[PDB]
């Protein structure tokens, strides 16, 4: 017998003790070895209720990541709480690396294996596992990138669809690589990612009818970001160590619904932290060729509101809240105390 609980999970992890990556240099100090032939038992019959909007395993994978950013990551000038910290810069080796999430003794994890869950609601075939997945802890915006990918069909995700002011997830089931580089030989910090439009469009035109089985079949539009910070109206991430923010413009029209699609990016010094801090600034970028191949595994989007009297339904690229990050990941599991 058992029951939904919450209690201090430890991490697993393959990281190399003489990797210089802050990753690896992390999960070396505070991750475990992997278990190379992990138990995984299957409850027949057994009926469980998920709710990844309120799983504290989320909470914690949060705050590990904060602090491997915080002994990783540390900027220049920090500009916090009316405070201003100065440190030193130095540039660092930057690559995520999957993490394990586990239960200690007494307790397990509860594994959802439907194929279609949308991380709410009750799951008919449930396994119990001592660890999670490998999880890479990708800090992003707009686009989930190196993520899972939808067993079956693609999956949209949110606390409450009728509600626009919940951020909603989309798992797509097929993966889309976004090609971003930094020429080495001008603007040190002009940088472009490439997409394969033909693929990209199809994928986001199945995206379109999978909405309208969740809209009562409203014409579905997607449209770039009204306003806020350029970490949310720009698809923000991190390469090489080095903060990336492109514009996702020719992305979200609704035009193509065919050859390669270049977006306009640059690298910044001086960003929003995602920690909700403040602000921080970096060293300028490194030199020579720097580029990152990331699988698109997932959209952020918002809705907006005062469509009711409409037959539309606008879309718009999201996030700033890393956690809904965690959940596009963490959607499928629970911790529960056994008795
Ligand atoms: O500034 C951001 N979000 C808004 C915060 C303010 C307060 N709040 C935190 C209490 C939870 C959300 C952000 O996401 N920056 C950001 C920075 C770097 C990358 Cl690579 C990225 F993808 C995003
Ligand atoms: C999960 O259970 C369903 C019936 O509820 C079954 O059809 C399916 O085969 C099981 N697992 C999967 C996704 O194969
Ligand atoms: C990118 O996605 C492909 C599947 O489309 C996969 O083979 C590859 O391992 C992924 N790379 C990652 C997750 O870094
Ligand atoms: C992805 O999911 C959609 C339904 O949302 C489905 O039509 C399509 O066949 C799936 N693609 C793959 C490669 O499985
Ligand atoms: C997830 O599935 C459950 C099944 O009961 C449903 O109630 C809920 O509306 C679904 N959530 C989304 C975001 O579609
Ligand atoms: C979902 O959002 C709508 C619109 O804000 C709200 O009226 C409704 O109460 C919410 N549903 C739940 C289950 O809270
Ligand atoms: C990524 O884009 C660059 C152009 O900036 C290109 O030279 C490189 O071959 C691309 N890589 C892949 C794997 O497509
Ligand atoms: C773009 O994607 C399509 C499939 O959607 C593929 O057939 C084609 O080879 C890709 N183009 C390039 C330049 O790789
Ligand atoms: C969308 O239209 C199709 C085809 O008429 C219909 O079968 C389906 O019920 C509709 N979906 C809705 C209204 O959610
Ligand atoms: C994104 O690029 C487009 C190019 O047409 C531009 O019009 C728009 O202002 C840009 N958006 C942001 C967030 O700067
Ligand atoms: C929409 O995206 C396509 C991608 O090829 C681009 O060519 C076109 O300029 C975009 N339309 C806009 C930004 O209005
Ligand atoms: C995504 O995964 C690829 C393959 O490991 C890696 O090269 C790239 O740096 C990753 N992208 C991001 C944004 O971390």
């Amino acid at each position: 017998v058992w029951k939904d609980a919450d209690t201090t999970l430890f991490c697993a992890s393959d990281a190399k003790a003489h990797e210089t990556e802050v990753h690896n240099v992390w999960a070396t100090h505070a991750c475990v070895p992997t278990d190379p032939n992990p138990q995984e038992i299957h409850l027949e019959n057994v009926t469980e209720n998920f709710n990844m909007w309120k799983n504290n395993m989320v909470e914690q994978m949060q705050e590990d990541v904060i602090s491997l950013w915080d002994q990783s990551l540390q900027p220049c000038v920090k500009l916090t709480g009316g405070s201003v910290i100065k440190q030193a810069c130095p540039k660092i080796s930057f690559d995520p690396i999957p993490i394990h999430y586990c239960t200690p003794a007494g307790y397990v994890i509860l594994k959802c294996n439907d194929k279609n869950f949308n991380g709410t609601g009750p799951c008919k075939n449930v396994s119990s596992v001592q660890c999670t997945h490998g999880i890479k802890p990708v800090v992003s915006t707009q686009l989930l990138l190196n993520g899972s990918l939808a067993e079956e069909e693609i999956i949209i995700r949110s606390e409450n669809l009728t509600n626009n002011a919940k951020t909603i997830i989309v798992h797509l089931n097929k993966s889309v690589e976004i090609n971003c580089t930094r020429p080495s030989n001008g603007d040190i910090r002009k940088a472009y990612c490439e997409i394969n439009g033909t693929k990209w469009n199809k994928v986001l035109k199945q995206v379109t009818e999978k909405l309208k089985e969740h809209f009562n079949n409203k014409t579905i539009i997607f449209q770039p970001p009204s306003g806020g910070d350029l970490e949310i109206t720009m698809h923000s991430f991190n390469c090489r160590g080095e903060f990336f923010y492109c514009n996702t413009t020719q992305l979200f029209n609704n035009t193509c619904i065919n050859g390669t699609i270049t977006l306009p990016c640059k690298i910044k010094q001086i960003i929003n932290m995602w920690q909700g801090t403040g602000q921080a600034m970096y060293a300028p970028p490194i030199d020579g060729k720097i580029n990152c191949v990331s699988n698109i595994t997932g959209i952020l989007l918002t809705r907006d509101g005062g469509a009711n009297n409409t037959s539309n339904e606008t879309f718009r690229p999201g996030g700033g809240n890393i956690k809904d990050n965690w959940r596009s990941e963490l959607y499928k599991y629970k911790v529960v105390q056994i008795e």
